[PDB]
């Protein structure tokens, strides 16, 4: 299961935001994925919050927004996915009340 591990190595060269949303099944949460035009297809690359709902769950989180990327769902990568599996990965999570959003970034100096 879950066996414990410890040595060396190095640090992971890219950081991650965990985004926790809550949320009923019905009123779902409240953030839009962006990646490719069908549904039906792998995804090679993250798919990017294509847009947000306002005075939604995923906006109170602040730190999303338009542009952020999501590699994995609940531990799901979207990569290893279709894109409609990451949109169902995020109506199961509603189902959960509850879900978890991978986010890739370099956490440093990011100007802009």
């Amino acid at each position: 299961g879950s066996s414990g591990s410890s040595g060396g190595g190095q640090i992971v060269h890219t950081e991650t935001t965990e985004v926790v949303l809550c949320g009923d099944p019905l009123s779902g949460f409240g953030l839009q994925l962006q990646g490719g035009i069908f549904a039906t297809e792998t995804l090679s690359s993250p798919p990017l919050v294509c847009f947000i709902e306002p005075d939604s769950p995923a906006e109170r989180c602040g730190l999303l927004q338009v542009g952020d990327r999501v590699l994995s769902i609940n531990g799901i990568a979207t990569e290893d996915g279709t894109m409609e599996e990451a949109n169902q990965l995020l109506r199961d999570a509603a189902l959960a009340h509850k879900v978890v959003l991978e986010v890739e970034f370099d956490s440093g100096p990011s100007s802009g």
